[PDB]
């Protein structure tokens, strides 16, 4: 995932950051303090950005034509996933964070299926 | 391009970094000193990574579903472009840097067509 | 602009980031929502910082003694430009973003004159 | 792990980067090409640094005073793990990467033990 | 402090950033303007993170096994210091910034004792 | 130095990184191992870049118009200092690192005079 290439990839990197995004949104719903809201927004922005980066890496570096051919909806899936994370940045609703996680879960399954080949 | 969204995008960001990549490759052909080769490799890696990032942003943030439908080759084009940049990271041949620039030019053409549409 | 040196420079890098800064300020005037204001402030800060970095690079790496000798006001111009970007970070008034853009335009003019030279 | 706090942590972040470090050392033994060796060294350094960061975060943010009292050897364990990663940066021997992975496996076990308790 | 190793370290790096943290908390008490509060929070978060990084580096890279043996409370001390910085991130009270500074002073004392010994 | 502004600045930040640069150059003369040379080059590049950044910050953020009016030489001094760091990036000769340190010492002297004025 470092572009050497190293041969090491794991959608878990994207998932873990995305889990932080939703976790932060849930915390924002339990505390309306101004400074907490500012910090939560700043940090959620950072973790969502990292999640997008990890997904972009899988898309650009790991997945190759045969994968996009075998899984015709993969390009759309990853693009919807990163767009879902962008939506999560602009929202405090945990549902947006979950939407991203729903897509990431699918990418993870596809990833491991391709690993068996 | 900052994901606010700010409404400001320009493939020139990717292009300028890609131009440095090719420029560095050309310099590597005119100086075989070990330390220069090391520094050139290190810096080319950084510039290529930035170019990939800029392209990833156009793909994830700027282009929307309507664009991918209007341009069936768009997902593939950006994917091949970032892969071309990965190839340039692993090579000292300016031809690889040029291949990346050629893909970026194709993306640039589509970008501006969607801006006028 | 990577300090190899690669020989590739373009004020466009600083300009695009400064354009985002002003664009964000424009958007902040049309949406008083707390969370949007927070995100806009965070992102404007990041873009302005990148703009300052790009100008610092032109000043430290591209411009050479012969240039400062031929344009006695250059040191001051770049310094005023980066200070204008700092002022934009601390303001939501698009006029501050525009002031930075005006200085960048002055630097861009000098840059290209030294390039044709 | 973002220091909000978000309540989301996983030693997997450190493990994945450490796996890349070892994977790179193994690849370095199969290709003695100068430029590949330069890129591998550069990338291994970056991945090891990220691994150290992730472990530092577990130590500084996740683990609390009670944990250090329950596991008196924990401070030393994490400290030896990060030092092992520093050793891996300075080595092409996959055994150094494995040594870091072994320490991380021990930290992982303690981590999950505390997550249940 | 760069992990080469270069042999150059100084708790001053952590201290300067921690001083900025407290300085910012002091400024936050003299200006309740929303946008200033947002920027101050954003920046305080960044400087505190740098401070934690510098302390993490002293702990992982500079201090060696013999040092932890000679100073049984050192692991705990550095951990309390980084946790104090985390507390400062989540607070506008200058007292939190000062608490971090007090811990850093204790680390600085031990640092120089090990340097002269 | 964070651009809030926080009111906290110290040329020591630039100095310590520049000291690492020279220290690394010293070590490069004592070990000709290829991999060590690669790592030393990579890390020296990073430390020199940080030093340039700290100096750019003093120039763009700390020094104000009155300061430059009192010490016009400041523009040239800082510009020469950052150029000296660029030269140090491209060299293994400790003398280049020392040249940068000498300029930094001159800047440091002026800095403290302005602090006491
Ligand atoms: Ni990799
Ligand atoms: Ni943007
Ligand atoms: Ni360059
Ligand atoms: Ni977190
Ligand atoms: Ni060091
Ligand atoms: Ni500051």
């Amino acid at each position: 995932h470092c572009d050497l290439p190293c041969g090491v990839y794991d959608p878990a990197q994207a998932r873990i950051e995305a889990e932080s995004v939703k976790a932060i949104q849930e915390k924002m719903a339990a505390n309306d303090d101004l400074h907490f809201q500012i910090r939560a927004t700043v940090i959620k922005e950072q973790r969502a950005e990292l999640a997008k980066h990890h997904l972009d890496v899988l898309w650009s570096d790991y997945f190759k034509p045969p994968h996009f051919e075998s899984y015709p909806e993969l390009h759309t899936l990853v693009n919807e996933a990163v767009k879902a994370l962008s939506a999560a940045k602009a929202s405090t609703d945990p549902a947006t964070g979950q939407k991203a996680l729903d897509y990431i879960a699918q990418i993870d399954k596809i990833f491991w299926e391709t690993k068996k080949a």
